[PDB]
């Protein structure tokens, strides 16, 4: 039932609209500096927030399943915190990227820190499930000796 | 269980297919006008259907994301109906972009109509969950007074 | 309840990790062929990393998406399955193509048969389930004739 997946939806749709956010970005860097589709390239202030909206793009989904795994094997308000910090570190990062390709890193690593917490969590959790079941199978297999 | 959700990953399966034909597309592309990898530039009709794929592509785990919220907190067969008129867009949108970068404008502006309404209905929906209980708590705080 | 979709959640999981190496690697050729953000173009072996992991994201979420519909309206250990197998083409391919564009073909092959028969799956699944009402409400109608 949702009563127990409605952080995790919330943070879900917080992340859509972050990316949303970006998009806007890429579309009025275009129009300001008159790069126009195709063509992903042109002055390095439009570069980088192309790069940086792209990059967010592609870690969406690892955010999204790992957030999912996280809150339902683990425990829904500490995957909704990672969460939200991990969209924070985000947006600092788009922020810094846009202005500087150097201003980039201190928040790469801030979102790498709440993603890879994320991770962890997911594989403990996993780890909880499965783990009783496969050691009682392999110490009944262990008798009679 | 599986019976309020069937439209919902019946929706889902479309875009995976949708996704795949784009693929597809860009693969016979490289074929037609010689582009071979790496190299993701060469002659412009070549880009145009790069960058048509490869747009759809950041907004598939939006749709998604947005589909199973809305989906779930407001009502299945209404975000199943925004997920089809959304595919159909991008759909045009494809088609469009390949013969002229100007023609992706009119059915971008369909897909983005369909998928803010998408976020309207998730939005919605969770406040719906959360905003009755956050009230009811902030009015036993004044009590008394 | 999560006792169902464990495995699934499990191949999600393995899934997100081969990811975060891929982009470890990405990271690293950035390094030792010194192609630095924004820019991704460079030496070839830099750019066929790049395109190795681009290309792999752009396939994450539909390997994902098809995976849990599949899992949940086919077959859970089946789809499990398929997931491993098509991730562990996904490995090979990226490996493939980081040496030799060429090499990137045989383990693409490999991993769509994976995620074809994924897709199948899928849609036998939502076949079973939409198909059975859908002809009694048509044979209801032709009574009576
Ligand atoms: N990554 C996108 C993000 C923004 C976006 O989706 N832009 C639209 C509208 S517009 O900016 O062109 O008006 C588009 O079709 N972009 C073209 C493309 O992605 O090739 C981009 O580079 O444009
Ligand atoms: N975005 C992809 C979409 C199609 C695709 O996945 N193509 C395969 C097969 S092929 O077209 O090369 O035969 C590939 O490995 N593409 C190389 C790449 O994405 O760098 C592309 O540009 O190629
Ligand atoms: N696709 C990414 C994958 C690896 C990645 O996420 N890199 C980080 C860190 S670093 O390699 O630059 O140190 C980044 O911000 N990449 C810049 C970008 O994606 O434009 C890339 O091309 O860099
Ligand atoms: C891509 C992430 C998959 C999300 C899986 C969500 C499964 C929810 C069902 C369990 C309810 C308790
Ligand atoms: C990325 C989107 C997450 C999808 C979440 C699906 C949760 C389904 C469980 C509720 C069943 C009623
Ligand atoms: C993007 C993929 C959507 C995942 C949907 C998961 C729904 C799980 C609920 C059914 C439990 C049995
Ligand atoms: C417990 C803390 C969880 C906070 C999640 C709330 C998300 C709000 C985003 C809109
Ligand atoms: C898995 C997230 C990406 C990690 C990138 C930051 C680490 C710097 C080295
Ligand atoms: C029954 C098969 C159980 C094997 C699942 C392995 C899960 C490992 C989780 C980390
Ligand atoms: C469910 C029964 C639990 C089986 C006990 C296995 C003990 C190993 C856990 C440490
Ligand atoms: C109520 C309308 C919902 C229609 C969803 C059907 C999806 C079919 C796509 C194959
Ligand atoms: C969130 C979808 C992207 C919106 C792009 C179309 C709006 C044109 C300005
Ligand atoms: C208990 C914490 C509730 C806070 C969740 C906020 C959700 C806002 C949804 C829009
Ligand atoms: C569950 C009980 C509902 C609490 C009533 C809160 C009233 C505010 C809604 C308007
Ligand atoms: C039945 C076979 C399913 C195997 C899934 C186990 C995934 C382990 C990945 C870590
Ligand atoms: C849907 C997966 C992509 C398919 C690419 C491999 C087929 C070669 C032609
Ligand atoms: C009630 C509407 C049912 C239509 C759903 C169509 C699903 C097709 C699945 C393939
Ligand atoms: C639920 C009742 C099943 C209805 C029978 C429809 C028969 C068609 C299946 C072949």
């Amino acid at each position: 039932h949702k009563d127990e997946v409605a952080l995790l939806a919330a943070v879900t749709l917080l992340g859509v609209l972050l990316q949303a956010y970006f998009s806007l970005q890429v579309i009025s860097a275009r129009r300001a500096f008159r790069v126009s589709p195709p063509l992903t390239t042109g002055p390095p202030e439009f570069e980088r927030v192309y790069r940086a909206q792209v990059n967010c793009s592609e870690y969406f989904p690892l955010f999204l399943a790992t957030l999912w795994v996280a809150g339902i094997f683990f425990h829904e308000g500490a995957a909704a915190l990672c969460g939200l910090v991990y969209l924070f570190a985000r947006l600092r990062y788009f922020q810094g990227y846009a202005r500087s390709a150097q201003l980039r890193l201190a928040p790469l690593y801030a979102s790498a820190r709440a993603l890879w917490l994320l991770v962890a969590l997911a594989a403990l959790g996993l780890l909880a499930h499965f783990l009783p079941a496969a050691l009682r199978a392999a110490l009944l297999g262990r008798l009679r000796t």
